[PDB]
C-alpha cells in the first residue's frame, strides 16, 4: 500500500530563515522518474511540481516565485523535500505534499512563522 | 496534459436533500480500472477512496458513513460523481476531487447548505 510519510508534521520557523519541509515516499528498485509526480501546495497555491519530465513554473503561484525548489537528486532516495528560502509571514499555514508513484497519497504539514514587531507591523 | 474539470464549482443545496457533485477526467474510449484512483475529501475528512476498482473503507470519515457513494456507473464516461444523501449543515464547505489516472490533478467545489430555523438551531447548539 503506497504511503507518503512526513517525519515532522509541524515546523516552527523564524521570519527570514530558510525552511526545508521533508516528505518521504517508498522507492524500492531504481527510481522510475517517468512514473513519478510530486506536487506541493499551500492553501490552494501551487508551490512547485515535478511531473514525470520536470518542473512547470508556468503554474507556480507568484508568492513562491524564485523562493521554492525541489531537491531533485534526493528523489531517488524517496525524498520529496521542499526548500523555501527567505521565509515570509504569508508562508505560515498548512502545506500538502502530494505524490503519485505506483499509487497516490498525500500528507499535511503545518508551518508556524515567528516574526519581530517590525515585520508583523508592515503586515498590518 | 492530464486535467480534472468541474462543470460546476458551486452547489447550493437544501438541507435534507440529496446532492451529486461531479469531477470529470479524460477517458480515451476504454477505462483502465487498474490505473484509476479517485479520492474525495472535504476539509481533510476522507469521503471516498476508490482504488483497484473498489471503494475502500474504513478510512472513510464517520460523518459520511452510509451517506456518501461514488456513482461507479459514471466512471467509464470519465465522471467521478460523489453522491451524498440526506444533506446536513456540516456538509457545507470546500470539497476536493483528487484523481490519478496516468497523470494526476485535483479540483475544488464549494457547497452551500440552506436550512430552516429548526435545523440551524440544533446545529447552533451542538
Ligand atoms: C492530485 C494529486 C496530484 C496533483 O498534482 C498536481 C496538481 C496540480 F494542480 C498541478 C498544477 N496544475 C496542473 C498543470 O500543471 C496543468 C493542468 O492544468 O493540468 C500539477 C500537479 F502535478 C499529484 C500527486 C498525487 C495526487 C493524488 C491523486 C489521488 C489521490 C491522492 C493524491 O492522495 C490521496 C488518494 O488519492
Amino acid at each position: 500500500a503506497f504511503t507518503v510519510t512526513v517525519p515532522k508534521d509541524l515546523y516552527v520557523v523564524e521570519y527570514g530563515s530558510n525552511m526545508t519541509i521533508e516528505c518521504k515516499f517508498p522507492v524500492e528498485k531504481q527510481l522510475d522518474l517517468a512514473a513519478l509526480i510530486v506536487y506541493w501546495e499551500m492553501e490552494d497555491k501551487n508551490i512547485i511540481q515535478f511531473v514525470h519530465g520536470e518542473e512547470d513554473l508556468k503554474v507556480q503561484h507568484s508568492s513562491y516565485r524564485q523562493r521554492a525548489r525541489l531537491l531533485k537528486d534526493q528523489l531517488s532516495l524517496g525524498n520529496a523535500a521542499l526548500q523555501i528560502t527567505d521565509v515570509k509571514l504569508q508562508d505560515a499555514g498548512v502545506y500538502r505534499c502530494m505524490i503519485s508513484y505506483g499509487g497516490a497519497d498525500y500528507k499535511r504539514i503545518t508551518v508556524k512563522v515567528n516574526a519581530p514587531y517590525a515585520a508583523a507591523l508592515e503586515h498590518h
